[PDB]
C-alpha cells in the first residue's frame, strides 16, 4: 500500500538532483524549493510512514531537509561540498523506501 509513498520518495530524489544542478541558486529557483517542500510533507508520505512504523525516519529526513540541506544549497557558490549533502539525503530516501512494505 506503499506504492504512492515510494513515488513521492522518488520525486524527492529527482528534485534534489535538480536543485543541485541549479547551484548557485537565485530568485527563479524558489518554485523548486516550494515544490520540494510540498512533496516532503505530503499527507500520504506521512500516512504510509505511520502504517509501516517509519514515522521517526521520515521526520528525520524532513528535519535534515529543513535544517541542513536547504541551508547549504542556499549558501553554495559551487557544487564542491554540497554535492555530498545531496548524496546523503538521497541515501536517506533509499533507506526510507527499503522500510516500507512493498508487497502486493
Amino acid at each position: 500500500g506503499s506504492a504512492h509513498a515510494i513515488n513521492k520518495a522518488g520525486s524527492l530524489r529527482m528534485q534534489s538532483y535538480r536543485l543541485l544542478a541549479a547551484v548557485p541558486l537565485s530568485e527563479k529557483d524558489k518554485p523548486l524549493i516550494k515544490e520540494m517542500e510540498q512533496t516532503a510533507f505530503s499527507a500520504e508520505l506521512t500516512r504510509a510512514a505511520e502504517r509501516d512504523g517509519q514515522l521517526a525516519q521520515l521526520q528525520g529526513l524532513q528535519d535534515y531537509w529543513r535544517n541542513e540541506l536547504i541551508p547549504a544549497l542556499m549558501r553554495a557558490q559551487n557544487r564542491e561540498t554540497v554535492s555530498a549533502d545531496v548524496s546523503q539525503f538521497v541515501a536517506g530516501l533509499d533507506q526510507l523506501v527499503s522500510g516500507f512494505d512493498r508487497t502486493t
